[PDB]
């Protein structure tokens, strides 16, 4: 009996890197076509079989401050708390892992530039759910909100992750228990019926198929939170790694990639429209994207599309374009790099940011194309 | 009559880049000797003559919500609000400007690696001063707290800067109206009797010789806030610059430099202790410093000294060291790079981050030395 037999069907055009469990990204030519990634193209990252959930018997378990347990149905989650909408980009820590393997092979799913997508999410504020359970605005010291998914190891251990309590309770942090995605109910692959969405934070923490929410003095003790998605020095390998030396990724650094044109393409002479995305963690706005055609020697400023968000709440990626003249029979190396609102920047090369897990791959994206005659 | 005749005397050992107005950094061999920079060595950045202030007639003007003005004496500032202490690093946007001129000359003071220092500051919380003036915890929309110094242009325009209202009112942001520095009253060069200290934010906003605090729907309209300390694309020069296209620097990106040994030094064979500082903006902790001896090809992890701060409140730099073996008659190129709590990193080279103002210089610091026989 195959544990994945009950997995949902998917859109045919996806770049699949794993069938069981299912991991896929949209083609790069469609990735940044729209500001909001259609649900069918939104990248999918699963560690386990997809839970099959009967909507009416579903209960979200929320542990209260004193040890008691609140049990919430989907209907109650919909009706008791004012629905809030947050447009937010999820990026996997493993995004662009494949460029890291080009330096030296790494463990992990070989993501290209598409382990990132954007949706308008709708649901209960996590803040409101915790206050209803009885928690105060503020706990003394460093507390965490731990989540468990309905998906578990063969031995019983569920997918688990956590965020700091401060972020959970913050109105401005926009943390949702989402049951809607781009205006329709959550797809199975994306957490039906309920997922956490943590804006400005690595995808790992946005726990799908939510079964439990608990408040703890410690972060999630799940092996996913303890052993994955941490960043190490380039000198560290599997025989020397000590998971305690690096913190769980929460906010991600500034990131950008070229979606148009594609590597190895032949483009017509005259004008070329270069397109891509840019994004940064922690609600930090993209203030600028620089684009080079000559391998990063000279730069021009891209046009940033779409609308400004409030300060500290730039949860959604900025899409960018730049139309440039191109000469017949030349070689272009197209490079992009982004600058965020704290003026963080992307580093020149991959090797100095290499790590055994292939996470945190934010060096300049480089695309080599030729111009036709 | 010389406008600077009344300026305070300074410690003899400083690397002075401007006498009038006075701008100087501590020697690099003393810069990171102590976690807390002695007041006499703390870097000094003045745009103007230093105000001469009679303590007893000094009044801080605070505009209230409705148009009225609260006037505070130094004694009242000391007695009415509970003294709070914040250890915080100030870094000038112009820090390491000189490395940028090596690519292509820039305007600005030619700072080396020392336009940064750390002190334990003591004073009134700005939060408490604003609440006492009558302001609420929260204003609707994007509001700013504008500061003016006692120092002014020959034409009358005072040094001015601002921070967002949200940061001013936040308990955790630790914004002070400081009258103490490393346990003694504020030195004249450092803002006597009162300065703003804005932790995790560029030095520009920590307004010295404070005369006025006002709340505004707009940021400071001073030419310093509008025309300086903004970051542009490397393609921008003085004939194309449009100050409206880049935001005033608030939080700074991750930064680090080698203080020991010094460029061109001859060091003994056997063991070499490399020392430096690392720091990041926005209360983001330094989670790691990587050190290279071979120009950034291979890296080792430094020891981070000193104590952990609360999450999101790492206002003070991390000092680091690494003892390595060195072979007689070899050349070393010593490189350091830091990683912060959002996993932001420093870029490889200066040219791609070059800008006409020479600000935001955070590429890897490189120090070339030789090992004796
Ligand atoms: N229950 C559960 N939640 C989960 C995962 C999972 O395997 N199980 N994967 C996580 C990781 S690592 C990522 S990157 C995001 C991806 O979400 P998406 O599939 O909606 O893009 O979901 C996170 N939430
Ligand atoms: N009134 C006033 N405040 C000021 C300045 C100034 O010229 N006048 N310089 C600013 C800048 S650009 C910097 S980097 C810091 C430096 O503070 P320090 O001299 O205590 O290091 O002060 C800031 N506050
Ligand atoms: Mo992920
Ligand atoms: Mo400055």
């Amino acid at each position: 009996q195959d544990p994945f037999a009950g997995d949902p069907p998917r859109h045919p055009g996806l770049r699949v890197n794993s069938q069981k469990p299912f991991n896929a990204e949209p083609p790069a030519e469609l990735l940044a076509e729209r500001f909001l990634t259609p649900n069918e193209l939104f990248f999918t990252r699963n560690h386990l079989p997809v839970p099959a959930v009967e909507p009416s018997s579903y209960r979200l378990r929320v542990d209260g401050p004193g040890g008691g347990t609140l049990s919430l149905s989907l209907a109650e989650l919909r009706s008791r708390f004012p629905k809030h909408e947050v447009t937010a980009t999820l990026q996997c820590a493993g995004n662009r892992r494949s460029e890291m393997s080009r330096v030296r092979p790494v463990k992990g799913l070989p993501w290209d530039i598409g382990a990132i997508s954007t949706a308008r999410w709708g649901g209960a504020r996590l803040r409101d759910v915790l206050l209803h359970a009885g928690f105060p605005e503020e706990l003394q010291g460093e507390w965490h909100v731990c989540f468990e998914g309905l998906d578990a190891d063969p031995g019983g251990a569920p997918y688990g992750a956590s965020i700091p309590y401060g972020r959970a309770l913050s109105p401005a942090a926009d943390v949702l228990l989402a049951y809607e995605m781009n205006g329709t109910e959550l797809p199975r692959d994306h957490g039906f019926p309920v997922r956490v969405v943590v804006p400005g934070v690595v995808g790992a923490r946005s726990v799908k198929w939510l079964r439990r929410v608990a408040v703890s003095p410690d972060e999630s003790p799940s092996h996913w939170q303890q052993n994955d998605n941490k960043g190490f020095s380039p000198c560290v390998d599997w025989d020397t790694v000590d998971y305690r030396t690096a913190p769980a990724i929460q906010e991600l650094p500034v990131q950008s990639a070229v979606t148009q044109p594609r590597p190895g393409a032949a483009v017509p002479p005259g004008e070329l429209t270069v397109k891509g995305y840019a994004w940064s963690g922690g609600g930090r706005e993209v203030v600028r994207v620089d684009v080079s055609l000559d391998g990063g020697r000279t730069w021009k400023v891209a046009r940033l599309m779409g609308d400004k968000a409030p300060p500290g709440r730039a949860w959604a990626w900025a899409l960018w374009e730049l139309t440039v003249p191109v000469e017949a029979g030349t070689e272009l190396e197209i490079v992009c790099k982004a600058v965020d609102s704290s003026y963080n920047v992307q580093p020149d090369s991959v090797a100095p940011i290499w790590n055994l897990m292939g996470v945190l791959s934010t060096a300049w994206h480089r695309v080599r194309v030729s111009v036709q005659d």
